């Protein structure tokens, strides 16, 4: 069994083309899990995840702020206490409009989990 | 299956009492369930004061995450407690259950595959 401060573990910093101002920390892995992973992304102010799909679903939980969620067309702001299931193939992004760090839980199936 | 993405505040499902021989005191809200899941199920569990889950296992895993207050984590030997900011993974089969302690209500997300149910 494997309890663990969310926090301790160390972020990875992304920065590309697509995402930029994102870290991620992978907190439950394929080493551990035998069908979904958990990872936890926190978004700085102004941070940005753009549209994309996968051929996997994604299962979030908000954690902390208010969360712009990029859809197909147009986008909707969501804050700490929503859920949000995005079926497989869904356009989706995420970018933080506010001035402090909005964090969330993602989980997503091995197929998606490396 | 089907398209499209659900957004929802965790609050607007109404939490309601899980009754067996092996647990009193906690509620739980079905988030993404059976109906809508490809493949694992996101509940949120409520452990009121005192409440319990004894020690059991299962044979598919838990990943836990947990929202609010102090978390007593039963393992095969001893306990742990855990609080808002921890997350849990239990592995098939490994013993393990949950009690609260404490004067207020504790929150945790627990996925399963969805072979286990929700
Ligand atoms: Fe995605
Ligand atoms: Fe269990």
């Amino acid at each position: 069994m494997i309890l663990k401060r969310a926090y301790d573990v160390t972020p990875q910093k992304i920065s590309t083309d697509k995402v930029r101002g994102v870290r991620k920390r992978v907190l439950i892995g394929l080493k551990d899990a035998p069908n979904f992973v958990m990872r936890l992304f926190t978004v700085e102010p102004g941070g940005l995840i753009d549209r994309h799909s996968h051929p996997w679903e994604h299962e979030i939980f908000v954690l902390k702020g208010k969360l712009t969620v990029l859809k197909e067309q147009g986008e909707e702001t969501v804050e700490e206490g929503f859920y949000i299931f995005v079926e497989p193939n869904e356009i989706h992004g995420f970018r933080n409009d506010t001035d402090s760090e909005v964090e969330f839980l993602v989980l997503i199936p091995k197929e998606g989990g490396e």
